[PDB]
């Protein structure tokens, strides 16, 4: 057996959070090591680079030599479940320019600033509606299943034209796909969603439909500008991202804010602080911190280190968002700080399409919780919560909460 010291200079990656709003111990070590890159070992033994510093993360996310093609054999897989993505058709998150832009531009009209503004009444109505139901249904609740997940789910379904009557099916399928640990169950969940979306496309070809899927069917698909399979992949990407990211931000923001009651109280006293607090929570919680997988298609020199063609690179935006040369005392939550330039949404051509919808949802949600349930508190200690592993979007699958009755 192994009878020698076990220290490595390529630690296992990813690591799991033990506290919802702090770096895993291994990530703090990576943050502290000088230099933009560090070697890591992925689940299957293959070595990869992680980017651990803020400016280098921007530079490398902007470098066209780091491809987003998940079907490349050398793309960095962080769990066996990734092989489902490598073997499946790709939405534009997995495309490089110029193909990336031709698909992304088919969807941007739904996510413009003007459109996001017009969505405020629907978002406020959805948030307060689910709040009405939860506040009436019990002294305690699971904030995730009763509030954090249904709210962004209903909103993105309206944007897409996906009927919410099927929400039990596709919410469950979304969860299985994002949170699966093995390739078979990820593949089944993708096929479940794909078959559902394919039937919706045929329905819209018979009776033109609402929302973005309706528009893609009536226009780009009818002109042959997007393949049917690509339309499915695109709708699936938007559906899942629209569900899972905002829901995780909501639950983790509640946990984090209740552990910083002085800042939560200041926020309640001055709602002009809510947009800045949302930016700080995005920086601090960085829930998609592994969404920056890339593969080099050519050699890239980075500050004396060399990324060789064919190596995998993961831009770890949670670590980059704790760069003390950008955010003073980076491990402190400070809703009054400038969290500008954070990487929670990435950077460059793939920067999050939904970022301003997410910012709107989280502002409405925080204002609604402070308005309607100012007495909200966790029903279990933080040490009893179960955090998702570092191989998926960060969050908690259950969040027991209570408040003052009626
Ligand atoms: C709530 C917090 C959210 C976070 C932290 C987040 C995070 C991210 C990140 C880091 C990326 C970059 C991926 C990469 O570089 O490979 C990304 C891309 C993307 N996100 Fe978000 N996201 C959020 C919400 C949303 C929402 C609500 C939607 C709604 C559809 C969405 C849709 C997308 C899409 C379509 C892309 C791919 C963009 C492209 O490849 O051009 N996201 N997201």
């Amino acid at each position: 057996t192994a009878t020698t010291p076990q220290t490595t200079d390529a630690p296992a990656f990813p690591s799991n959070r033990s506290c919802p709003y702090q770096l895993p111990d291994g990530y703090a070590q990576l943050r502290d090591t000088p230099g933009p890159l560090h070697r890591v070992t992925l689940y299957d033994g293959r070595q990869a680079w992680v980017v651990t510093k803020h400016e280098a993360a921007r530079k490398l996310l902007g470098d066209p030599r780091l491809s987003s093609n998940r079907t490349d054999d050398n793309f960095p897989a962080t769990s066996p479940a990734f092989e489902a993505v490598r073997e499946s058709p790709q939405a534009f998150i997995g495309l490089d320019p110029p193909e990336h832009g031709t698909r992304r531009r088919m969807t941007i009209s739904e996510f413009t600033v003007k459109r996001i503004k017009g969505m405020r009444p629907e978002v406020e109505e959805v948030v307060h509606g689910f709040l009405d139901e939860m506040l009436a249904a019990g002294p305690t609740a699971d904030l995730v299943s009763q509030f954090a997940l249904p709210v962004p789910s209903m909103v993105i379904c309206r944007l897409l034209g996906v009927p919410y009557a099927d929400h039990e099916f596709f919410q469950d399928a979304s969860k299985r796909l994002v949170q699966s640990t093995d390739a078979q169950s990820a593949l089944t969940a993708r096929n479940d969603l794909a078959g559902y979306l394919d039937g919706l496309i045929t329905q819209f070809q018979t009776e033109p439909g609402a929302g973005l899927v309706g528009a893609l069917v009536a226009d780009q698909l009818a002109n042959g500008e997007i393949d049917r399979e690509e339309l499915i992949s695109t709708a699936m990407l938007l559906l899942i991202a629209g569900h899972e990211t905002t829901a995780s931000m909501t639950s983790l923001s509640v946990i984090t804010l209740l552990d910083h009651p002085e800042q939560y109280a200041a926020l309640r006293a001055d709602r002009s602080l809510v947009p800045g607090a949302v930016e700080e929570l995005l920086r601090y919680l960085a829930i998609a911190d592994i969404a920056g997988g890339r593969v080099a298609t050519a050699d890239i020199e980075v500050e004396g280190q060399l990324i060789r063609a064919g190596e995998g690179v993961i831009v770890v935006n949670s670590i980059a968002n704790r760069d003390g040369t950008v955010y003073e005392d980076p491990d402190a939550l400070d809703i009054h700080r400038s969290a500008r330039h954070h990487l929670a949404f990435g950077f460059g051509v793939h920067q999050c399409l939904g970022q301003n919808l997410a910012r709107l949802e989280l502002e409405v949600i925080l204002n609604a919780l402070m308005d309607r349930v100012p007495t909200l508190r966790l029903a279990v200690p933080v040490e009893q919560l179960v955090l998702r592993p570092g191989t998926t979007i960060q969050g908690v699958n259950e969040l027991p909460v209570t408040w003052h009755h009626h």
